[PDB]
């Protein structure tokens, strides 16, 4: 028995059983379920993330990642009241709840570390820049007034040009929206080509056993099922690409 | 009298190479094949080498039971016959594509040290996804133009046509105008470095520096990066100031793994 973990998340504008929605975040936070480690959440609001970070003393994640002078400071983050220990970057949160608590499952062993990394960089191109037309001007107006003031205006600041300026023009319903739905489909596929490579169907990247990179895939479904609606009609969609595998691996962590 | 036993030592495995125009001992270069040759003497199996040239590689596989590797990668509908291949006498079996050829040997050669355990299977082919875009795609402008005079007038031919034809387009045309001396190769030269880079970051994610992708245990990702690494330094060149420049990258990761695998 311990006290309950510091867990920071963001929250939209819902109810607080339905307040969680965030990628990043949601890979913390199944990593403390899966770990079956106690837990609270903190909500912190977008324009309010680095301020909160600031005065609780938790390190940035990144370096001029959004205005190129200053770092970067986001959430996942947890406090960890056992030990007085603050951490960020939700993969930094991962190890650190290997080595805090061997007991649990380990979801970051050092073999895998640089796999993982590999992994990291291909799941960008691959599915995250597909998905990124979707899930974000999605989520923008679930977030209550300020925070969604700022997701648009940091987001557009940042992917603004790269997609076609203002977060309508990004996948608007057409041709437009069509072309991005068969380039998300086909990274989904790629995907599904990794853990199908040596002629089975594993269910997770290391077989049988599960590691922090089936956390990673699982966090960003659920968050496209939370922000779309589970019986919306591309969320639907996503439940039957490459035989059911996502479907299958929301399952797996809805049921942690 | 006295009569010979039936010896019953592994027989020389047969190991289909692609020859460049030099004598048999430097005979050897393509990053491709490398993979399959470092794989045999890591596992210290015994083989000879049969060359093959490029516009010859489809009627060998055929005439040999190799399957081809991949569809359409030359014409729209037609199967790709590449090397590496082997055929093993020791079991009659023929197996194509490096990874195959690292599958049957492991799995046949148990005692031979693991190259492809099935726990890496999935981020080992995440791996040729990420590394075809960050250092095959960089490498190629610099790689195939430096080869290609190197090669066999018959497989010349074949290798700047088909090259050219695949690739040239967004290359700027005939292999003389991928990377010609000058800005356009000092801008590639610098793609091509920053792709080493993200490599070299993957393997030190952890705030380490393992030797690797494992830890202290090689597999058969580190043999894929030291078989292009090797092609690289054989058609260069061990003193070429090109191939002098990439054993200073990254704190000389890659000339470590050089040694690693020359020494196999
Ligand atoms: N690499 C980080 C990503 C964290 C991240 O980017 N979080 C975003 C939420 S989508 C954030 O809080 N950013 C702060 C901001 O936008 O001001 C991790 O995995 O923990
Ligand atoms: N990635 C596969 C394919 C290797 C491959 O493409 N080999 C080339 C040599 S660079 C080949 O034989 N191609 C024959 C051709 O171009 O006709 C493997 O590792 O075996």
């Amino acid at each position: 028995m311990i006290q309950q973990i510091h867990f920071y998340d963001i929250p939209r504008n819902r109810d607080e059983d339905d307040r969680t929605w965030n990628p990043n975040t949601s890979k913390t936070r199944l990593t403390l379920t899966y770990k079956r480690l106690p837990y609270k959440t903190i909500w912190v609001e977008y324009p309010d993330i680095e301020r909160v970070c600031k005065e609780i003393g938790a390190e940035p994640s990144a370096f001029g990642l959004l205005k190129e002078g200053k770092p970067y400071y986001s959430l996942p983050v947890i406090h960890d009241p056992n030990t007085g220990t603050t951490i960020s970057d939700s993969i930094r949160i991962a190890r650190y709840l290997d080595k805090t608590y061997p007991d649990t499952p380990a979801v970051i062993p050092a073999e895998l570390e640089a796999f993982h990394a590999v992994f990291e960089d291909a799941f960008w191109d691959t599915i995250f820049m597909p998905l990124f037309p979707f899930l974000v001007p999605a989520a923008c107006p679930q977030l209550n007034p300020r925070s969604e003031a700022y997701f648009r205006e940091t987001r557009e600041g940042k992917f603004g040009s790269i997609l076609g300026g203002k977060m309508e023009n990004w996948a608007p319903t057409g041709p437009v929206r069509d072309d991005r739905w068969k380039a998300l489909q086909a990274g989904f596929t790629k995907m599904a080509g990794w853990l199908s490579a040596d002629g089975q169907e594993r269910p997770f990247f290391m077989g049988e056993k599960l590691c922090y990179t089936d956390i990673v895939v699982g966090a960003w479904l659920i968050s496209v099922k939370k922000v779309f609606g589970s019986d919306h009609p591309e969320w639907l969609q996503v439940e039957k690409w490459d035989g059911g595998r996502w479907s299958r691996l929301v399952q797996v962590v809805e049921n942690f």
